RNA sequence: UACCUGGUUGAUCCUGCCAGUAGCAUAUGCUUGUCUCAAAGAUUAAGCCAUGCAUGUCUAAGUACGCACGGCCGGUACAGUG
């Protein structure tokens, strides 16, 4: 299940300032970007072995 | 530029040093218009030190929920600057 559905965002509400909401960048979050450092490792120990 | 000169005697020839002579380094005195370089608290005390400064550092690429600012949509996980 994801997680971006559960991450606590605090409300900011300024004198003077437009309302919104906060939330912080997920750590340890498996994304695209991970997975393809993770196959481009696997992939240059391939290259090397061959 | 491989150089000497005065001084021992009544006079002479010597040994011989003293004193002259030129540079170079520190100090000092007097004087000083232009211009280019340029040493400089070593010598005595590696003595003692008020104060300020002399060592900090972020990229697209470690960690950003500081509205501290802030949007080309804001249920956006993280816009961006920071």
């Amino acid at each position: 299940d994801d997680v971006r559905q559960y991450v606590v965002r605090k409300p900011l509400n300024k004198e003077g300032k437009k309302p919104r909401t906060k939330a912080p960048k997920i750590q340890r979050l498996v994304t695209p970007r991970v997975l393809q450092h993770k196959r481009r490792r696997i992939a240059l120990k391939k290259q090397r072995t061959k």
